[PDB]
């Protein structure tokens, strides 16, 4: 199983000036809580957005796509495609494609599941800003309930398998 997971704005931004620009506790539960004990593929961009207590994510198998062949990662397998990062040497039940909006681009196809969560907050798109992926008439889904974060924004999570 190949899985996308991400979080995105009602507008579909997921990244801006080198981050996340929201907080959602309970996003990141849910990222920790199906991502644990997995693999979880990124690019080389979403590798230098991870806060210094989470590079490598703890836990996971990290996988960091770039085109930069001699590239140092520690606590990560450097890869050089996406393709070679879904073809891994030793096989995981899960693979967990983690972003950027690059590779959501390139992973999207070769997926079969995405786990998206909404977050409920006004985000006007910037230039810079990364995008979610859109999902087609090959993708269906279903929604959890609009819940409430402790910190006060409104959000939901979709789970989507492809027809
Ligand atoms: N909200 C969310 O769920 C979420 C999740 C993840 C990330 N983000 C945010 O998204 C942003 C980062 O996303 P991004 O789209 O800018 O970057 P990205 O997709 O994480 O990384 C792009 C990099 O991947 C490498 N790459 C792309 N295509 C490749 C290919 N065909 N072969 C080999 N390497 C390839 C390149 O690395 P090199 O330049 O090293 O060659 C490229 O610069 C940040 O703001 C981050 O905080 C948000
Ligand atoms: C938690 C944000 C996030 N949320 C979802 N639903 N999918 C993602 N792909 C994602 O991005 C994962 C990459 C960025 O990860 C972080 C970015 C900022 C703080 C913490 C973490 C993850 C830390 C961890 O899992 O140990």
């Amino acid at each position: 199983s190949v899985g996308l997971i991400w979080a995105q704005s009602t507008s579909g931004v997921i990244g801006r000036d080198g981050g996340i620009p929201w907080r959602l506790p309970e996003d990141l539960a849910h990222f920790k809580r199906l991502t644990m004990g997995h693999t979880v593929v990124m690019g080389r961009r979403t590798w230098d957005s991870l806060p210094a207590a989470h590079r490598p994510l703890p836990g996971r198998r990290n996988v960091v796509v770039t085109r930069q062949t001699g590239l140092v990662a520690h606590g990560a397998q450097v890869v050089g495609s996406l393709e070679q990062a879904l073809s891994p040497a030793e096989p995981d039940a899960e693979t967990w494609v983690i972003g950027g909006a690059q590779i959501y681009a390139l992973a999207l196809p070769l997926a079969n599941r995405c786990e998206v969560t909404e977050v409920d907050v006004d985000l006007p798109p910037e230039d810079e800003d990364a995008l979610a992926p859109v999902l087609d008439q090959t993708w269906a889904g279903t929604s959890g309930e609009w819940l409430v974060s402790r910190s006060g924004l409104r959000y939901r999570m979709h789970s989507y398998r492809r027809l």
